């Protein structure tokens, strides 16, 4: 197999804690920025855009698909008091969240669940609205992924969704080198993602490219993965650090040539606005 | 001399539009809004500011909006984007339009305000921005570039003025990339414009004149929110602004407003925002 994937985890994790990061919008002079805080500034900017659309009423039922470590959910369910399902492919992750909503006195508005994108154990028109975060680039079958979350939300229900992606119009050529480090196939795109949505019955409400963000989120994650170099050595190898820090600047070179973006976009179980 | 009057005449319809806006909002201007669920009970005004407030954020998120920055404002209208900016970062604004009375009216307002130090207000063209070379921190453009034709031009004009690193916010009704004017006759027509804007031209104008995009934004719910609210209202007024934004103009700005609405339903047309650095790279 190969363990890019699983090390990235390790390395986050041991930064970060169970606190999940995920592309942070940065505030001038982003030297002087913490992902940390860009990653919250990230959660807010997607949870008030989510909630314009009306979604996100006291008792309201989310899915979060990718949830990590249950950040996000536990960051809605304070705010809004709204209720979770975290689906995510990691037991680890699964066990930590749960330890965390336990702790915080969240458990009966958390509901923490093992599983798959391309197959979401949950009923048909279940969900007010799906949350993920930077979770779409990792599966494959995108249709399949839009399929599924059109047959989980309730009618006029809405997805929010985060995405580190290319640019409309990109070639997979063009991008061989990152996808080479970062080990995937291809990647999705606003175009590509709107018009699967499309087909599933889900209307585009609205749409972000930040090209700035993805620049400078990986610019920061390259230099804490160097900062944090001889400290996570024996468990993030040497030539896994040497690969991903490849990666990253891929991701930063990408960014400025107008291949790649961080994108995010709302749409809503309805044919039309 | 026919030319002036008949460009005069078909601009009565520009006109009357504002009329309208200014009988309902004054000089707090009005542009596309970010509009709150159920649409139906929220109000324009707050959409509109809700759109102010988000805009000031992103390009607040530069570094640009330090105090005495100074900026210049493409389209102005009476300058209520303007004294927004000033009464919150307390930068300092030129503003340039090109419809006289909404000058004078602008002046009036930031005499009346106590601004008048911190706000300019000229008359031009961003064809020929009457300012010298690198002379704003940044630009703000909300909703203007839509009539502009000789798009190229402007984005030549917004990099020579901007200083090096200045930052430039606009926001634009606009059609979908690769949509084909074909497509769009109707509004077009409606309107009176040869094609329209859209965020693959703008990125591709602004590139060609040193200004790399940071950020887009594309909004087709607001674009329907805002023309179905703003034709629900016009409805509403329909008798009591009779007398100087008559039947025939009432008629003829509903219809243009469907057209908005529907090519947004349609995936035709959407609200584009976007921001820009003058640098080669970012």
């Amino acid at each position: 197999i190969y363990y890019d994937d699983d090390d990235s985890d390790r390395f986050y994790f041991h930064v970060w804690g169970g606190e999940d990061i995920h592309v942070g919008l940065y505030k001038e002079p982003v030297d002087q920025d913490e992902i940390r805080e860009a990653s919250l500034r990230t959660d807010e900017w997607l949870a008030s855009e989510l909630a314009m659309t009306g979604v996100l009423q006291r008792q309201a039922k989310g899915l979060d698909l990718g949830a990590g470590y249950g950040g996000a959910a536990r960051f809605l369910v304070r705010k809004f008091g709204v209720s979770i399902d975290c689906l995510n492919i990691a037991p680890v992750q699964n066990k930590r969240n749960e330890e965390y909503n336990n702790q915080a006195g969240l458990a009966d508005n958390i509901t923490v669940k093992y599983g798959s994108f391309l197959e979401i154990p949950c009923e048909d028109n279940s969900y007010d609205f799906i949350w993920s975060q930077d979770a779409f680039l990792h599966s494959p079958d995108k249709l399949k992924v839009f399929q599924e979350c059109a047959r989980v939300l309730k009618p006029r229900g809405v997805m929010a969704i985060t995405d580190p992606m290319k640019e409309d119009g990109i070639d997979k050529s063009s991008i061989q080198p990152i996808l080479d480090r970062i080990k995937l196939h291809d990647m999705g795109s606003l175009g590509l993602y709107r018009s699967l949505a499309k087909e599933c019955g889900l209307v585009t409400l609205r749409t972000f490219s930040r090209p700035d963000s993805l620049v400078h989120h990986y610019s920061k994650v390259k230099a804490e993965l160097i900062k944090r170099s001889s400290e996570i050595a024996s468990f993030c190898s040497p030539e896994f650090q040497a690969n991903m820090k490849r990666g990253l600047e891929h991701w930063i070179e990408g960014g400025r040539a107008g291949k790649l973006t961080w994108g995010g976009m709302l749409f809503r179980k309805s044919d039309k606005i």
